């Protein structure tokens, strides 16, 4: 299919995913779980969402 597109998402995952990928190296499945938790915050709230944006 046409999965080449980056398909950017909300920035809140930028910082949370970064934290997951920088702290304690994780396998594809292990990193999937951390993203799942970060993504879960976004998913559950499903609102405008706000963050400090200390990093990036």
């Amino acid at each position: 299919g046409l999965g080449f597109a980056l398909a950017k998402i909300d920035p809140e995952l930028k910082q949370c995913k970064h934290q997951c990928k920088v702290q304690r190296q994780y396998d594809e499945q292990q990193k999937e779980q951390c993203v799942k938790e970060c993504e879960k915050y976004y998913k559950e709230k499903k609102g405008r969402e706000r963050e400090h944006e200390h990093r990036d």
